[PDB]
């Protein structure tokens, strides 16, 4: 009932995101836990409704990948007055993640997640 | 053929142990071995002292891996190469599922800082890199 999920941070649909998702799904599957797929937006006046729609499509796509890979997945759109890396890091701590999976190209978001996470961070090319 | 977990270690510490423990669990879960690697420049830069210390760390590290219910292998790399490149090339050579590495390193004042070898490994690796604090 109480598991430690794999947290995967997704920005957009891409081949890199798929690779990140498939690695995450294999971890989750091996450990018997779900994957939590996260996308962060600033909210407040900074977030349009158009932004929420695209994020939701990306997340819906991401979770379909996880599931197709034989893992349980859940979508979490974070709209919290935060920037992505703090959101990802705070989220991972809030759900007691086993690890955070992110794509790298570092990239600004990735470097702050690497440096600030209190969890293992798994970097996928 | 298996794809091993590769884990890089420098010195014996409670931190290196956290890295080994995570690497060992990855390996357990996947039914693969852990390859413990340590890199040394060789030639004029490496003293016998460094070899002996390297070998003692590797042995200690394999033991931690084994204690955690995984198989370990010691791989001391002495190739005239800089450590990030050694680690990255080795992981490609062995077709690792992932590299596990400690991203913090002690500065000369005793304070842990973001390691530059670890940083370079994360940036250069072709394999997934699992970053442990
Ligand atoms: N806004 C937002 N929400 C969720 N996940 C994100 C966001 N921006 C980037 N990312 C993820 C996408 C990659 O997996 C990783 C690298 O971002 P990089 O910018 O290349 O460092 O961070």
């Amino acid at each position: 009932m109480i598991y430690m999920p794999i947290v995967v941070a997704v920005d957009k649909k891409s081949d890199r995101a798929e690779r990140v998702l498939r690695f995450a799904a294999e971890e989750a599957r091996l450990r018997g836990v779900p994957v939590y797929v996260v996308h962060s937006l600033p909210g407040g006046g900074r977030t349009k409704d158009e932004d929420i729609i695209e994020a939701k499509e990306t997340l819906s796509w991401a979770v379909s990948i996880i599931r197709k890979e034989g893992a349980e997945g859940e979508e979490h759109l974070l709209v919290r007055g935060k920037e992505p890396p703090d959101d990802i890091v705070d989220f991972a701590d809030e759900v007691d993640a086993i690890a955070i999976v992110i794509g790298i190209r570092f990239g600004s978001v990735a470097r702050d997640v690497i440096l600030k996470a209190n969890k293992p961070v798994i970097c996928i090319k």
